[PDB]
């Protein structure tokens, strides 16, 4: 396979409009494979890139969530060939490192999240075709392109038959909510949840809590939209925010829970003042707080007084799963259709139409964007 | 019983001296106890008490560490009597209530810490005898003073042959450092540990972490007189963050941790800037930091970063000992001499002479002060 000639979605400064733009995308080398996206979709980390945000590396074709189809293998892709269905991953599991072999964590040694933009030699796969001037991708593989290039160890090879919107969805926010609710946290059945912020994250945490017997799941948004949505997925009760302004939110849960607070509170708003309300509405002693969300600042700051109460606080990414041992059993909950995932698709567009996604996100009535891709000649 | 008149240290302002006076106690009323005490001591606690933190609450008499003998009992005091050997206590446990019976907390809901510096009916025992101006005491019984009246709830019985000295310090740090070793994180043999702050805390979790079998016990301190004390209770490792002014004490542990930092890190200081350093000293996804030490400020600050690293941090008070269930079996491994804790007691002070004590906690040799009483006749 020689250097294949395709469109790509370019960022190329901070804040800048994401433009369509011809790419050149060189063929894998040793390890890496080079994919034909089927589909793909946004969340707010790819906002966050457009911005500059963590690292400004421009130019840029953001895009981690999608999936798609083996067109070519380097040497020692590890079993990986054409034709397989792939999904990115954020980060690897080897299986054999000291983290790995602990059972207890996701976040392997060996193949931790990159943030480089580039191979793991230090050069890039995609570049402009008119310069050749080198373009960045985004996490492990970006999705924004009609084709991308991965290192064998950041995708998973997935059952060919679930759908490819919803294994986009799987590859990032649901899933990490779901996995939270028993890799970071057990959920056990009869315990009360809260889910601070209802996207595709929190539905997760609400759907994964109602698989475990959770009795009690409430959801809390400021968004109306999505109490509905909530409820599709097994919460019990809803808080919106707005209608009480002299109420804390966990003073809020605690009119729910008997006073006492709820036994496992999941954060997944990133607002940054919603940490300490987490903890607050989990139970003394014997509540859990797990942060998903994230707000993008440098430090996030705790009510001092929460050092007192007895309530743990995990820290978690990718809600737990290990790539590798997790993912794929999460994935055949949705073929088996114990988990349902319709409900979070409400908008569809093309990758030409990039732009507009930007837009659609601001939509009270929006939960997941697919970005859909025409086919070559 | 009468009315006793005796001397106790009172502040009467915001970092006003303790000036002593003499002061009348009132008979214990139904479920309180009146003790007779036998020594006490002092830590950081006591001093922002004089400074008006948490509750500016004056005047006051300091001191929640000490020992004592039962003098009087009111009705109902759950099988107390007169020459009963006690030591206060920070909270009570019912063994009844929703958190006691999950046994996964010390934080009682019928017997929690209390900051009205007043008894259970809203009135205080014990006031100016030239004046009749009643007297807040501290916490739920102040220990500067010959005599004291707590709830019964909130003294624990103790094995006469205890030594008083020791039980003082029983009472607080060490305790709460020994007892996290256990209960809010599990130390477990061949694991290690970090400790930030070598005073009685960390000697505590020093302890624990060598009865627990961990093969790695670093303590880090800024005090090198520190060093030779941690040794005694089984510090294997000992760091001096002015020995290396360009470099971080997480740094320094992961030097010690083939880079990856320490199963366990215990932070001992309540140094704002500390609790960040103590999360990154402990192994990405399976590292667990416990904050014992406290600031004093209004929120302390994470760096967001951390909050995607998979550690737990377990908040925590009196280091997770239940005062009715855990304290006896650490007493007892003080009287069988499984824990010796002579090396302690480096000071001691007559009441008299308690404004002494506030320029003795700033000597490099100070670990724990004993205040002694005189009889009266
Ligand atoms: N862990 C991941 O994979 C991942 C991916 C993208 C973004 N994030 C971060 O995690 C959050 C959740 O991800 P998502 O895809 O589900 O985002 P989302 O935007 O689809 O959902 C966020 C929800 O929180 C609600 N919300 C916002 N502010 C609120 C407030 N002050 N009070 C109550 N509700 C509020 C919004 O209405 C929205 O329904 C994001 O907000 C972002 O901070 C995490
Ligand atoms: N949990 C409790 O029961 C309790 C009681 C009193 C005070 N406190 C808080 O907990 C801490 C520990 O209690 P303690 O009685 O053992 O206090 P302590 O003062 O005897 O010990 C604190 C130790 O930390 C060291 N230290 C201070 N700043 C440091 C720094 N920047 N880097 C490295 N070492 C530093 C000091 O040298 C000292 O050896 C206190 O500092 C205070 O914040 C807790
Ligand atoms: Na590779
Ligand atoms: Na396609
Ligand atoms: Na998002
Ligand atoms: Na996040
Ligand atoms: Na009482
Ligand atoms: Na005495
Ligand atoms: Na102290
Ligand atoms: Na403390
Ligand atoms: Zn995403
Ligand atoms: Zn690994
Ligand atoms: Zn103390
Ligand atoms: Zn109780």
């Amino acid at each position: 396979p020689g250097v294949i000639t395709c469109k790509a979605a370019v960022v190329w400064e901070s804040s800048g409009p994401v433009v369509l733009e011809e790419i050149r995308v060189d063929p894998p080398k040793a390890s890496e494979v080079r994919i034909k996206m089927l589909c793909a979709s946004l969340c707010h980390t790819d906002v966050l890139c457009t911005k500059g945000f963590p690292i400004p590396l421009f130019p840029r074709i953001p895009g981690h969530e999608g999936v798609g189809v083996i067109e070519s293998i380097g040497k020692d892709a590890k079993g990986l060939k054409p034709g397989d269905i792939v999904m990115p991953l954020y980060l690897g599991e080897c299986g054999q490192c000291l983290n790995c072999k602990t059972g207890k964590t996701n976040l392997c040694h060996v193949y931790p999240p990159s943030f480089s933009g580039l191979m793991n030699d230090g050069t890039s796969r995609m570049s402009i075709a008119r310069t050749g001037e080198s373009i960045y991708h985004f996490a492990s593989c970006s999705t924004w392109t009609e084709y991308a290039v991965a290192d064998c160890n950041y995708v998973l090879k997935i059952n060919p038959k679930i759908s490819y919107p919803h294994a986009s969805f799987l590859s990032c926010g649901f899933t990490t909510g779901f996995g939270a609710t028993w890799r970071e946290t057990q959920v056990s059945k009869g315990s009360s949840v809260a889910v601070f912020g209802i996207g595709t994250v929190g539905l997760g945490v609400i759907k994964g809590a109602q698989l475990q017997g959770a009795s009690k799941i409430i959801g809390v948004d400021v968004n109306q939209y999505k109490a509905a949505k909530g409820k599709v997925f097994g919460m019990t009760d809803f808080i919106n925010p707005k209608d009480h302004p002299d109420k804390s939110v966990s003073e809020l849960v605690k009119e729910l829970t008997h006073g006492l607070g709820v036994d496992h509170c999941f954060e997944c708003t990133g607002v940054p003042s919603l940490l300490n309300e987490a903890l607050e509405a989990s139970k003394i002693g014997i509540g859990t707080v797990v942060p998903i969300g994230a707000g993008g600042e440098a430090s996030v700051a705790i009510n001092s007084l929460i050092l007192f109460s007895g309530r743990t606080l995990k820290f978690t990414a990718f809600g737990g799963v290990r790539t590798q041992s997790d993912l794929p059993v999460i994935i055949d909950k949705c073929l088996n259709k114990e988990i349902q995932l319709d409900e979070l698709l409400t908008h569809e567009i093309h990758l030409d139409n990039i732009q507009e996604a930007f837009e659609i996100l601001k939509k009270p009535d929006c939960v997941k964007i697919l970005i859909k891709f025409l086919e070559h000649h």
